[PDB]
DNA sequence: GCGATCGC
DNA sequence: GCGATCGC
């Protein structure tokens, strides 16, 4: 168990790994999509405070050759 | 301003 | 179509 933790509009949150849709990096910002309990949230993390997992998943997706 | 999206 | 949003 993998929680994501982030701020966004000034709400504190947490998303697990496993709800995690899509993973992009914006400079040094790793940002994301999640099922947020049936819509997309939204969330990003400086790659600092993003775990292994994460950063794994943005591995992953960077790969995507379509 | 970068990526990408949601919610207008 | 675009502002807000995220880190920087």
């Amino acid at each position: 168990m993998v929680k994501v933790k982030f701020k966004y509009k000034g709400e504190e949150k947490e998303v697990d790994t496993s709800k995690i849709k899509k993973v992009w990096r914006v400079g040094k910002m790793v940002s994301f999509t999640y099922d947020d309990n049936g819509k997309t949230g939204r969330g990003a993390v400086s790659e600092k405070d993003a775990p292994k997992e994460l950063l794994d998943m943005l591995a992953r997706a960077e790969r995507e050759k379509k």
